[PDB]
C-alpha cells in the first residue's frame, strides 16, 4: 500500500465514510488521466489504490468527493470537492498517507510520508 | 494595538462573531491572572485587548469561548475552549483561529 | 471585490508575500479557461483579482502556487499548488490558505 | 483503549516522534489534576494513555509539548505546547482519537470519535 487515503468529519467527529476519491495521475501532454479510484471504509480509509509497480514517480491529484458527502448529511457545503495535487519522488521506502479533514467550508489536507 | 484576535467559521463561511475572548498572564505565583478580554465583532475580529504598555513580557494564555460559539449556534461542539499559549518577549501579535464543531487550528501571525 | 484571496505561512507566522494566485472558470467545453490571475501582497492579501461584471456564475477554480512560495523560502514542499474549487450562484467570496510544506487548510468566507 | 492521541509534523511530512504528551482531569475545585502522560512512538501515537476503568466522565485537558520537539529540530517555535481541552461524555461504545498536526507557528487539533 504505497498510497492511502483518510477523511475525517470535522462537523460530527467522525471518519467520512463512503466518500468516493478519485487519482489522476499527470500524462506528458499535461493533461489528467485516471489512475486509480474507491470509497473510503467505515473507518473513512481507502487501501488498496495502487501497487508499487503501477505508482511510478509523476504528478498526481487526489480528487475527494466532498459536495457528495455533505449533501447527503443535509449539510450545505461550499467546494465541490477537494483537491490535492503533488509529485511523487522515490527517496527511499516510502508510503504516502493522504489525510483530509472536512468541515462545510473548509478543509485540510496533510501528507504524511513514512518509511 | 499589540494583540489581536482574528475568528472564522468553518461550517457557516463566515465570521465567527461575539465569540468571547480572554487573555490570562502567568503570574509570579504560577496562577493565570486574568489579563484582558473581549468578544470579536461582525468581522470575527477583536481589537483593543490591550496596549502597548499593559502588554509587558510573560507567558500569554489566549481561550477563546467556543463551546458557547457553537451552543447558540444550536450545534453540538467537542472542545470547552481553544487555548493558545505563547512567550512574548516581535510587536504585534494576531492569534488567527480557525473554528469546526470538532476541530479548529490556531495560528500566530507576528509582525 | 466579490473574490479576494488571503493566504498564510504556518512555519514563519506571517503573511504569504508575492503568492501566485490563478483564477480558472470552467468553459463550455469542460476545460478550464483563465479567469484572472495575481500576487498577494505584503499583507498576504489578493485584491482586485476580477469584477462583478466579469465575475459571473459557473464553477471556478483557484490554484495557489504553494510550491513556487516554498522553493523561494528554500523549503522543500509536498503539493504542487493548493487547488479550491466551487460554484458561485453570495456577493463577496474570500478565499483563505493557510500554508505549511506538507499541509494546508483552506476556508472559503462568503458574505 | 479509549483514549488515543496522535501527533503529525506538517513541516516534514512525518509522524512527530518522541513528543511528550500530559493529560489531566479537572478537579471539583477546578483545578486541573494529573491523569495520564507518555511520549508519541515512532508512528506519532500514544497508546495504553487510560483504561475504561479510569477514564470516567469530566473535563480533560490534553498538553502536547511542540515546545521541546521544536527546538530539537532546530526550528523556532510560537507556542509553549497545543492543548486540548474538551468533556468527555459516555453516550454508547466509545474512544477518542485526539489528534494534532503541528506546525512550528500553528497547529490543529481534531476529535475523532468512533464506536
Amino acid at each position: 500500500c504505497p498510497l492511502m487515503v483518510k477523511v475525517l468529519d470535522a462537523v460530527r467527529g467522525s471518519p467520512a465514510i463512503n466518500v468516493a476519491v478519485h487519482v489522476f495521475r499527470k500524462a506528458a501532454d499535461d493533461t489528467w488521466e485516471p489512475f486509480a479510484s474507491g470509497k473510503t471504509s467505515e473507518s473513512g480509509e481507502l487501501h488498496g489504490l495502487t501497487t508499487e509497480e503501477e505508482f511510478v514517480e509523476g504528478i498526481y491529484k487526489v480528487e475527494i468527493d466532498t459536495k457528495s458527502y455533505w449533501k447527503a448529511l443535509g449539510i450545505s457545503p461550499f467546494h465541490e470537492h477537494a483537491e490535492v495535487v503533488f509529485t511523487s519522488n522515490d527517496s527511499g521506502p516510502r508510503r504516502y498517507t493522504i489525510a483530509a479533514l472536512l468541515s462545510p467550508y473548509s478543509y485540510s489536507t496533510t501528507a504524511v510520508v513514512t518509511n
